């Protein structure tokens, strides 16, 4: 009842200086094929909570 | 009842200076194929909480 | 009831200076094929909680 | 009497499908720095001379 | 009397499918630094001369 | 009377599928530093002269 066919795919990602700093859930997918069936996301993220960078 | 077929795939990732620092759940997938069936994400992330970088 | 077929795959990853520092759950998969069936993620990450970098 | 100084250069060339076919004197120099002092070019090129592609 | 100084250079070339076929004097120099002093070119090229591809 | 100084060079070339077929004087130099002093080129190339590919 679920049929997924990929035939004759030519995929490329080309990057020079694409650095990643201080991220949560960074998912770079340039030039990709992605097939997602019935996903559920109930995630909780709390990044920068409290007293930060004060003087 | 779930049928996934990949036939004749030409996939490439080319990177020079794509560094990763201080990340949580960093998942670079450039030029990839990804097939995800009924995923459930109930994750908890708390990165930078309390007292940080204060003077 | 699950059938997964990969035929004639030409997969490449080329990287020069793609370094990794201080990451949690860093999963590089450039130019890859990944097939994931009914994944459940219940993870907890707490990285930098408390008193850090204060003066 | 000739002084050439290059200081703090950040040069990049990034290309995906830039193929080269049937050329004479093809000199791609994207993102380059090039300094040429008193050049002389007396070259001769004859590419496609005579009887070609006739029916 | 000729002084050439290169200091602090960050040079990159990143390419995926940049193929070369049937070329004469193909000189790809992407992201390069090139310093050429008093060059003389007296080259002769004759590529495809005579009777070619006729029916 | 000629002084050439290279200091702190970070040079990179990254290539996946950059193939070479049937070329004459193919000189790839991506991300390179090249310093050429008083070059003289007297080359002769004759590649495909005569009777070729006729029917």
């Amino acid at each position: 009842k679920v049929q997924i066919i990929n035939k004759k795919l030519d995929l490329s990602n080309v990057q020079s200086k694409c650095g990643s700093k201080d991220n949560i859930k960074h998912v770079p997918g340039g030039g990709s094929v992605q097939i997602v069936y019935k996903p559920v996301d109930l995630s909780k993220v709390t990044s920068k909570c409290g007293s930060l960078g004060n003087i």
